[PDB]
């Protein structure tokens, strides 16, 4: 479930750079 958390943690410090 750490991962499913990696996931949507990648997105959103993806959604703030860009």
């Amino acid at each position: 479930d750490w991962l499913k958390a990696f996931y949507d943690k990648v997105a959103e410090k993806l959604k703030e750079a860009f």
